[PDB]
């Protein structure tokens, strides 16, 4: 029964843990192609889970993209994903996943429309489903789900429309769930939820399709007790979003139709991440604000990680180990596409862990 | 030493727990061509046994389908079955497998005509052979043979022709014959077994390929006591059959020849299972008859499973670990026809499971 | 330490353990092309032993013969012989494997003419070396290894011509050379030993590639004690070999020069194992000679395994475990030709293993 | 914590632990392509490190060379690197990794010019980064690290330019720097080391690409306690390099710009390695040299591995394991080109180990 330890290391600095090389023009046939890829991690090793949809062997002869039956699969990070290396897990169209100490809890949504449903699974065997309340696609945030000491927390969204969207928080125990609290989040939308657990708390971000270039943030305890905050910056991170503004807790309205899987890292220093320009969804940079998200939007450190590359998802993951430090890490992945491998077809899934000490800022295309 | 739990786990609907993705027009050249496989499950996981004849790289350049030389194959189920992940086991033309809590069972069948007999093996060594008796080819029924206290049962067919076979029930331990049983079966036919234990109890649905469009029940215990048993419905869920007839313990004769392995779930509710329409082998349909299949034919629960999907085998498996609950559960596999890879060269072996809750009618083609 | 058990098996058939699929006109790309393949068994498992010497990917690329850069590599049996599947173990021409109870001896002979020598290794490391004492190049028997106690015994060949070839038998212990007697075979060439022990003592088959189309044979001790036997048979099993004559302890000179790897399984009762018919290198046929190999071969089994199928080398393994039997278990593996592929550059390696019981003669082509 | 034990075994001759087969002109799809590997092993085995830049599907689609998107990988020797056997360590340009008896340090370094920086992992988590002292990039010599009792050491070179680098030794402890040591290297350029450690002594080999065509030597402690030495042999060893000369302790200016990674073995009869002539990269040849290599370049035995074969790169590895010998055993690896592969896109990396036999003067080409 895994805990998270007892402080956040401080971050000064992100570095890449997993980068790979170009695949080139033409690819072998038995890879798998992917999206809506996370990871999650156990007590030794880290994961990558995905939605796949196809093999690269049919690479000139699949729709781009496709919508049709679609499987979550498992691989080890550090292992390319092929039919010989990845591991078939549920049928799905998302999902979450992760390690409670002791056995893999995984959930996938199968269904579009009021036929939709959820299923969870707990170490091999499937132990609870439940269905739609609100008519819409049921919807997991393609992200590690949170566990803290047996329980583990969980963001699903319901609801046909982004703008009557709804949003629960359920609690899980051995696959089963216990109990949820449904979100008031009337005039946003909170859909990609990536989140990160720091002493008995959980941290997600969301990603508002319908109404705002900023990111909504939640802040929850063990027994449910929410708040939904507001960046107080004037520099939105969603993509697409408009340019810079006076910095006030206003939601950022201009190009607030949209919007693509994200982070905020809330705690005492923020870090902030996005694209580098908004014109295109190429680059990505980090900004560490030391007043916290709620301040105004201070900068104290900018660190371009990419230039050029196609940036794209990105979502927070925690090891669940470190035999080295006594402060718990904070990493996320991150979606590049490998140019070299035509129409988007290759987005690698690349990995950044925080460290204590700073860095150059070296650029990673 | 693997005993089966009290009771069957109450059974309001099926999930897949294993169901692919579309492996497109053009396959990679290592993926190992198969027939006539099923599941079975150890301690820790289940894996799938078939028949292999070739190579996906000769995809288009093989005879369809290849009665040549063939041989039993092991793949870990959710892995693809590929010539590196997938285990040679034993020459053979049908087979069958169990594990008792120890070692595996398992079993080929071998030649036609008179010179046709049968290997058993019990983990990594062959210790038993017995020949045709009545001059035809010995039938293994491609599905999981059922282990009880260290004794392992499967049924043997025998025979060149179906208006005249016979049947055994062979009773094994350590790999090795006890003694067997000679079924009275005349007037029908029972191939195919496909089977499940529950409270010293083994259950198998049969299929007739001669004069039977129902399918043929067998219940017997572990002193070879049996009865075998027509249901009393009026709706036959073989294919090929006929349409809907008054009810009756009568055979259903219209379109009784020919066949396809099948599974009924005779419990105190029962499940039926079928493709959609009798017109073509597309879809699957389960439904609950709560009075039992030995009753008249009412109909609580109807799920389609699949609509458009071509459909093919289906048998039972029971996994032999669930740390979660404390009943027996009870699950099938099923082959579905992948449509992007032409002229049926792909069976994906799809699983269901049955859940103690109810769950939406959800297609899942 | 390991040791063979106190008595042989009763031998009345042969099964299969091994016979695969056909892998089509069209091969994947990934294989390893390979010639003089054995087997050998851990205490668990067993594995191919192999020489490399290309990839499937340039089937139609490659010379015959090209006796170029070649590597030994070991595969486990029941899996395809791949890049991912397959492990270098040593660069060499010919090989010899055993293993002890711990760990395996590998030995690998390099170089033609008198810069010939031979590399002895022990888990993972290179223990011991010698070099050509007789001018021509070193020779390793392509077959298993006999280890008894700790200690491992292997023929070795040298000489450049066959009408003056020497043999010397070589025990070790721990990866190092202990001791080694030349053997006295003047009148005859004694190529390719296949060995199996029983009762402390060694048994094994040759072959004559100058003089001779019978099988001589050799007995020995761990102590070096030795004799050389010329079968009592009127039934040669070499090929090429000329066609039956009169019983007689005479070599039979008709067609003597060259020769096939071979086995004859001498005890009381012996089996032979030659083709069908000596003018072919089709099929493959066992038969029994229950007085011994010492006197007129007087046959009371006979199978024919293969009949049409193309044959090719055979030899001895031992499996070291059976948990089963109190009676040591005798194997032989055989290559047989994947006539789907051209060329033959597929030798398929089957599998046989000696079973207590009668079986049926069915044609495993 | 492993500790090379007393004394290094005598070596009389090398024998080729590793050493494949043509992969012939068309190469599969999934093969990783590399450069700047070496070897290191762990308690039980040994691995390849390398950086990888593409993959063989692209054989003909790419350039030679590329100096694009870069990543560390290894793979276990014996194994053909592929997507499913290798495994990504992190994005890297130059590497070194060594095994201290528990964990695995491994270093990378990215970035050209004053952003290049070091990341140091150790077991699966990042430890520590630091940055470039001297404008240029930092440097990895690509050579196995070297673990005393828990301490590791490596050497890292910086400086835009050769005619004045500067070269350090870190002592690193679970992946974390512990203190460095600048060595005074003026008047000459120490890049590409290869260490290997006897009873608390280092002694590293380096390569002066600056105007030398002898290779500097390098000796130190746990301590830091160092010494740099000139061979006072009269044979350059260095590739380019000009031809014989009067033995002296200065160095070979002639052809002295450039040069490749080399080895020197300095012990108590040194032995020196080169390619067989200065005309062209082809070949290997041993030489021993009683007196030590600050003698009189007198040589007693020399060994010609290859004549025709395209040799590069060459460095040691030890085993730390080796259960046969009291004595620490020494290796090394050569890349040699596969030249039935087009543009050297495939180097194979030989190993050679050290033997206390002498051996035959074989050619391996
Ligand atoms: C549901 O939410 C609305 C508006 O959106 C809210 O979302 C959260 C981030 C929350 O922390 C809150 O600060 C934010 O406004 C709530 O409306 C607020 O309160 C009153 C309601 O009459 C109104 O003035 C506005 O809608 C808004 N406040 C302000 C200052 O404009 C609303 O109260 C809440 N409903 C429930 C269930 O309480
Ligand atoms: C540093 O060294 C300079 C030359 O020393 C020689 O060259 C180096 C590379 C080593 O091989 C060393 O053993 C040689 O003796 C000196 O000229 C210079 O003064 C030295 N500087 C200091 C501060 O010691
Ligand atoms: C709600 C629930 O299932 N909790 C249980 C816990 O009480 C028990 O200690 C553990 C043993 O496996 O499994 C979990
Ligand atoms: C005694 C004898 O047979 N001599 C032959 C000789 O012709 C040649 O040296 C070679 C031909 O194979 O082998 C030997
Ligand atoms: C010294 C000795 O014993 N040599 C014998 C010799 O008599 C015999 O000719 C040879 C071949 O049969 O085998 C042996
Ligand atoms: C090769 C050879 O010389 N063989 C002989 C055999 O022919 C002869 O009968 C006897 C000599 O006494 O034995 C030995
Ligand atoms: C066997 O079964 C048939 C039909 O079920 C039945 O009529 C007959 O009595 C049985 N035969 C014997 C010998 O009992
Ligand atoms: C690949 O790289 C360059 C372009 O960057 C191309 O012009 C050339 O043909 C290839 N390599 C070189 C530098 O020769
Ligand atoms: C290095 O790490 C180990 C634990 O891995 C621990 O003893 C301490 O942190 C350091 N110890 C030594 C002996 O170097
Ligand atoms: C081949 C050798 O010569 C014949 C016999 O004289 C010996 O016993 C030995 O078998
Ligand atoms: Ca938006
Ligand atoms: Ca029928
Ligand atoms: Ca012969
Ligand atoms: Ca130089």
């Amino acid at each position: 029964y895994w805990r998270a330890k007892s402080q956040m290391c401080e971050v000064k600095g992100w570095v890449p843990t997993h980068r790979g090389f170009p695949w080139g023009p033409e690819l072998p046939g038995d890879l798998i192609l992917s999206r809506r890829a996370y990871v999650s991690c156990d007590l030794t090793s880290c994961f990558k889970f995905f939605i796949a949809y196809g093999l690269s062997a049919n690479q000139h002869l699949l729709n781009t993209s496709m919508e049709w039956e679609e499987s979550l699969y498992k691989t080890p990070i550090g292992s390319a994903s092929t039919l010989s290396t990845s591991e078939m897990i549920l049928p799905g169209r998302s999902s979450s996943a992760c390690f409670d100490g002791l056995k893999w809890t995984v959930l996938v949504a199968n269904g579009r429309d009021r036929n939709s449903f959820i299923m969870i699974k707990y170490g091999e065997e499937v132990t609870d489903t439940f269905s739609a309340s609100r008519g819409g696609p049921l919807r997991l945030p393609n992200s590690e789900c949170i566990c803290i000491e047996g329980s583990c927390f969980v963001i699903v969204s319901d609801g046909p429309n982004v703008n009557q969207s709804v949003h629960r928080i359920y609690e899980l125990q051995n696959g089963t769930v216990q109990r949820w609290k449904q979100l008031n989040t009337t005039g946003i939308n909170f859909e990609y939820s990536t989140c990160y657990t720091i002493n008995n708390l959980i941290k997600c971000t969301g990603t508002n399709l319908w109404n705002d270039a900023k990111r909504p943030l939640l802040r929850f305890t063990k027994e449910l007790n929410y708040q939904i905050v507001e960046p107080c910056n004037g520099a939105p991170t969603d993509f697409p979003r408009g340019g810079l503004t006076t910095p006030s807790c206003k939601m950022a309205q201009e190009k607030g139709e949209g919007g693509i899987q994200g982070f905020i890292l809330d705690e005492k220093p923020a870090w902030t991440s996005k694209t580098k320009a908004e014109s295109s969804q190429n680059g990505f940079v980090l900004e560490q604000i030391p007043n916290g998200i709620e301040s105004e939007g201070t900068v104290s450190l900018s660190y371009e990680l990419f230039s050029n590359k196609r940036t794209g998802r990105s979502g927070f993951f925690q090891p669940k180990g470190d035999l080295i430090s006594g402060c718990q890490r904070i990493c996320f992945w991150l979606e590049i596409e490998d140019q070299t491998v035509g129409l988007g077809m290759i987005q690698e899934l690349s990995t950044f862990c925080g460290i204590n000490s700073p860095v150059q800022n070296i650029n990673w295309d």
